[PDB]
C-alpha cells in the first residue's frame, strides 16, 4: 500500500519533475495534497501548472485529483527574478495545454484559490489517517509555520521530511554581492524557517543537500533518452522540463520517496546560520558532540534514479 | 509550383519557426538548402537542429533532404552568450530527439559538416534552374559575400531576398553600455554586410523591420493553442519554441514567402550606419531625394499570420 505523500513545493522545472515521479506511482505514493510556495516562481503560474499535471494524470491514469495550496509565506531572501519565470513558460506548453485539462482545471481552480498553503499542508496532517510523508523541494517556510502552531499536534503525524536543500561538506550556490557561496537557495529563502524544521527533536528528516544532489547530473546524453518514449505525455513533459552543470536535485526527493535505497543515509548534526552576515543560510556541521538533526544524503545511486525517471515517464 | 527558397538562418527560435513554415508547406516552397551562421547560436547546435527539423519533414511528409552548411562568418558585434543557447536546449527536445530522425541525421551530417555556408549559398542560387528568394532571418554576412564574390553572377539569380532585421521608425533592440538602443541586433552582428546588401542595385529586398514586427506580438493566449493541436510534431515544436514583449520576428519572412499579402510594402531608402559609435547598426531614412533601398514591410495581418502557423503545424 501506498505512502501518504504531500508535495511542498515553489514551482520551478525540478519541483515539477518531483511532481510527476509521485503522482506517476499510485501503488507507492497517494498524492494528497500539493503546496505552492511564491519563491522560484511566480505562485499562480505554479499554482496553474500543479493543477494542470493533477489534471492530466487524473484524465490518463485516474489517480485522484486533490487539494491545492498557495501558500502566503513570504521571501526573508528571494530568488532572481530571471528564474521565477519558469512555471509561466511551463504553463505555456502544449503538454500543460490538453483541452480536457484546462477545462477541468478552470472548473477546479476556484475551490483551490481560497485554500492557505500553510494552514492545509497542517490540515491534510493532521486530518490524515496514517502518518504523512512531506515532500519539501522549497523552502521550509510552511513546514516551520505548522510546527510554531501546533507543535506536536502536527509532529506527531509526520512519517518524515525529504528535503531539498543545504551545503554541508561542499559549497552552496548562492552567489550574489552580499554573499560567500557557502548558501544553498532553498534555505538562504528563510534561514529562520530552515533552523526551526532541522533541529526539531520531533520530526524524522532526510537531507537531500548539495553534497547528494551534485553527483547526479542531468546531461544531455540522459535528456535526449526521452525522444524514443515521445508518445508519452510525461515524457514530452519531463524531457522539455530538462532540456530547457545541471543537477537532479529536487528530483531526488521524490526518488527517495519511492525507493529509499536509493541513497546512503548519514546522521550530522547542523547548525543553520540565521545572521545577516555572508554565511547567511550555511548549514555548516554543529560543533561539539550534539544529537545529530538529520539524516543527509549520501551518493545516490545514478542508475536507479535514472531507471525510475524513465519508468515513471513512461506511464503515460 | 512552388518557390525555389534557401533559408539563410542563425539558430534561436525563431529562425526555427522560420523554417517549419517554409518546409512544411511543399507546395508552396521548394527548400533548397539551408545556410547556419554563428550568430544567435552556437553553430553546432544550429546545424543539428536544422539536420533534425529536416530529417522529421522527410519522414513524415516526404519533404527531399537538402544540404546545410555552416557558414564561417565572424561577428563584427556578437550576441549576448547567455541567448545563444537556445539551440542546445532545443536539441535536446524529446520532439528533436525521435529515433529515426536521429539515426538518419547521423548518416547525413558527415557530408554537410563539410560544406562551407558562404560558398553553398553562391552555388546553390548560381546553379539553380528558376531564381532563388532568399528568406535571411541571423544577420547579413552570407548575402554580402556571396555579393562580393560574383556580383551580377549571383545578383541575377536571386528572385526576393525576404531580410528580419533593421528598424526604420521605431527603436531598436540593442541595449548595451556601448550603445543607444537605435540599431536592431541582425544589422548590428555585421553593419558593413547589411550596408553592401540592403543599399544593392541589383537585388530586390523586402526589410521586416521592427516597425512591422513589432505590432504581431506572440502571446500566451496565442501559444497556449497549439495544446488543442498536440498530437502534431510541429505543433509540440512551435508551442514549445514559443513557450520558452515577445513577437513574431523571423517568423514573419517565411510567413510573407508564403502569402506576399500578408503585408503592405513601402519603399524606403536606408542609410545603414557602420560606424563604431553608439548609432552602430542603425538604418535610418537616408537624408535627400535618392532611390529607395527596400521595400519596408508595414502593418502586417496578426490574423494571417495566426491562421498560417496554426494550419502549418497541422501538416504533421
Ligand atoms: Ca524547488
Ligand atoms: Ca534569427
Amino acid at each position: 500500500m501506498a505512502k501518504t505523500v504531500i508535495l511542498d513545493h515553489d514551482g520551478n522545472k525540478d519541483d515539477f519533475v518531483a511532481m510527476i515521479l509521485l503522482l506517476s506511482n499510485p501503488k507507492k505514493v497517494n498524492l494528497i495534497g500539493c503546496i505552492c510556495t511564491d519563491a522560484d516562481c511566480f505562485v499562480e503560474n505554479g499554482f496553474d501548472v500543479t493543477g494542470k499535471i493533477m489534471c492530466a494524470m487524473h484524465r490518463l491514469i485516474k489517480t485522484p485529483l486533490f487539494p491545492i495550496g498557495k501558500s502566503t509565506a513570504t521571501a526573508v531572501n528571494a530568488f532572481p527574478t530571471e528564474w521565477r519565470f519558469s512555471a509561466k513558460n511551463l504553463d505555456d506548453m502544449p503538454f500543460l495545454n490538453i483541452v480536457e485539462d484546462v477545462a477541468l482545471w478552470e472548473k477546479l481552480k476556484p475551490e483551490n484559490e481560497a485554500h492557505n498553503g500553510q494552514q492545509l499542508l497542517a490540515d491534510l496532517v493532521m486530518k490524515s489517517k496514517e502518518k504523512v510523508t512531506v515532500c519539501v523541494t522549497g523552502p521550509l517556510s510552511n513546514m516551520a509555520w505548522c510546527i510554531e502552531k501546533y507543535g506536536e499536534a502536527f509532529t506527531s503525524k509526520v512519517e518524515e521530511c525529504v528535503i531539498m536543500g543545504g551545503a554541508v561538506d561542499v559549497g552552496g550556490n548562492v552567489f550574489l554581492p552580499t554573499t560567500d557561496g557557502s548558501a544553498e537557495w532553498n534555505i538562504y529563502w528563510d534561514p529562520p524557517a530552515a533552523k526551526k524544521v532541522l533541529c526539531c527533536p520531533n520530526i524524522r528528516c532526510v537531507l537531500f543537500s548539495l553534497d547528494a544532489t551534485n553527483t547526479v547530473p542531468v546531461r544531455s546524453v540522459d535528456v535526449k533518452g526521452f525522444g524514443a518514449q515521445n508518445q508519452y505525455l510525461l515524457s514530452q513533459m519531463v524531457g522539455t522540463m530538462w532540456a530547457m552543470a545541471y543537477y537532479a536535485w529536487d528530483a531526488l526527493t521524490a526518488a527517495y520517496i519511492l525507493e529509499p535505497t536509493i541513497a546512503t543515509l548519514e546522521p550530522v548534526a547542523l547548525d543553520v546560520d540565521v545572521s545577516k552576515g555572508k554565511s547567511e543560510g550555511r548549514t555548516p556541521r554543529a560543533s561539539g558532540e550534539g544529537k545529530p538533526c538529520v539524516h543527509v544524503a549520501r551518493n545516490p545511486s545514478k542508475q536507479m534514479f535514472h531507471d525510475l525517471v524513465f519508468a515513471s515517464t513512461r506511464v503515460c
